[PDB]
């Protein structure tokens, strides 16, 4: 059972009601940052920084943020101190953000997929475990050390 | 015409080469921030990080990363300051990259398309104007504003 916070505009929210409601019978436990309702004209960034944040401050936790391409979206929770929000479009992707990239987030886009496929985009997401191995672990680490002090590292030649 | 600056790590390099050999074809001027040479075990973020940093540097150009998914190479991209890197799995996610999310550079996964398919995905990202819009631009400026204070944007309600 993971813990998954939840973020969309009004683009993703239909999405996103689906997903906590898919989530809850697949034994998950979704937590709603908002929006809490339909708005046309709201922005994204806010639902997807609170998502972002919410999931780095509560390790072992998951994070979902919803959009109609779902790519602002991933950019905004990227732009939160220790986040890492990769955009699935598929389930092999969803799958290979978390054993490679180990991120903690995915973006996805409510106009790009059926309800079907975005909810095994979503399966394969919070199942999929982080693999651990040695080059993942010491690619995040260079991207973290560059979050620390925004000091650009040297290409190799 | 316009400056696209490229990097890549071994998963995508095989990819970045044929990219900047259609960019030259095209009328454009493709610069390689590397790998210059395939090294199976190089590390993706740094040139990722020397890309987004010179994209952003540089008014008018765009960028691309390649990795295997492009996801962890996005990443990378999107902690750079003013930097904003969609992750592009067709041609109407590149287009939309830059309509919407003005995004100076997108991340593609080399094992996820064919040649043809990803040629057709740069082509849509370096053609497509950035439409300038006011609820898009209000989006890009909430955004750019918690990258300078780190003060997270209230949810409305
Ligand atoms: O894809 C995104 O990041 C946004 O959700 C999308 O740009 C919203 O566009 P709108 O619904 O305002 O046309
Ligand atoms: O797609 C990515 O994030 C990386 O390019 C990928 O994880 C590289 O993995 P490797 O080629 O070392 O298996």
């Amino acid at each position: 059972g993971m813990r998954v916070y939840l973020g969309a505009d009004h683009a993703g929210y239909e999405l996103k009601q689906r997903i906590i409601e898919h989530l809850k019978q697949t034994g998950h436990e979704p937590i709603d940052c908002g929006a809490l309702r339909y708005d046309a004209d709201d922005d994204y960034p806010a639902f997807c920084i609170a998502a972002a944040t919410r999931t780095v401050a509560d390790p072992g936790s998951l994070g979902i943020v919803l959009g109609g391409s779902g790519n602002g979206e991933q950019i905004a929770a990227n732009k939160v101190p220790g986040a890492r929000c990769a955009l699935a479009w598929s389930v092999q992707t969803a799958a290979l953000a978390r054993e490679h990239n180990n991120a903690q987030l995915i973006g996805i886009g409510g106009r790009m997929h059926t309800v079907a496929e975005a909810l095994a985009i979503v399966d394969a997401f919070v199942t999929t475990p982080w693999s651990k191995a040695q080059r993942h672990q010491r690619r995040i680490d260079i991207l973290a050390e560059y979050e620390r002090t925004h000091e650009a590292p040297p290409v190799p030649g």
